[PDB]
């Protein structure tokens, strides 16, 4: 399927949904969220990814560590932008759905943004995580 | 079917594709780019559109003209994203393909720019045009 541009930097490791993805529609967001988010945990159908953030609890040396947010979707919603603020890592997300605009994860969006629009819904993301998100990419149903 | 929103402002007249993409899948994207685009005019297998946007010579009355710019596309090439910016009108475009980032039509870059996920190829656009591109929506073809 089409996908985005990696947004992020090249640091930490590589993680890729689209076999967890096979498991359903995303039906909710997990994220770790203070001045800038710190993990991301979609849910496909019933069967969360990973925890792509946030790796150890020494990870605090190096940035706060934030509050789980969890936005549940319903059945046929689905996720038709994201705004991404970035610099060496992910700094901020917003979220917007088809039937909902999600607040930022990451109090902090100075860093430049970049306004993917996924018109059909958002199938899974892939991306670079450690203690934080290094960097996401967007991948569309087709 | 899966489209994108209306990129673009209200001025001038409504184009649709849909009909004269029966003819194919888009072989070749042809547009006229300075500053800005001026017009825009796909090719749905062997059958072009009409033009989208430079209506008339006079439009030099208002804004630049720029030159043609033609991309053939392979078979089994098809046209991923666009990033778009724009505002009252479209100000510039850069395709990218399954296989490959295109040069951007329009020098400008500085109005609100998104990047539209297209997926499974875009089918067909739709829009608005007059001297220069009003908007666009991108119709995917899946």
């Amino acid at each position: 399927q089409v996908a985005s541009e990696y947004l992020g930097g090249p640091g930490g490791d590589a993680f890729d949904d689209k076999a967890v993805a096979q498991n359903g529609d995303i039906t909710r967001i997990e994220m770790q969220c203070t001045d800038v988010a710190t993990y991301i945990k979609l849910r496909y159908g019933k069967v969360d990814s990973r925890q792509w953030g946030w790796g150890n609890e020494n990870c605090i040396q190096w940035s706060k560590k934030g509050e789980k947010v969890v936005h549940e979707l319903s059945s046929g919603e689905y996720i038709t932008s994201a705004i991404v603020t970035y610099g060496k890592y992910v700094q901020s997300i917003t979220f917007k759905t088809n039937k909902r605009t999600l607040p930022r994860c990451g109090t902090s969006a100075t860093e430049k943004s970049v306004t993917v629009l996924i018109p059909g819904g958002l199938k899974y993301i892939s991306g670079r995580w450690g203690c934080r998100i290094d960097g996401l990419r967007f991948h569309a149903k087709c």
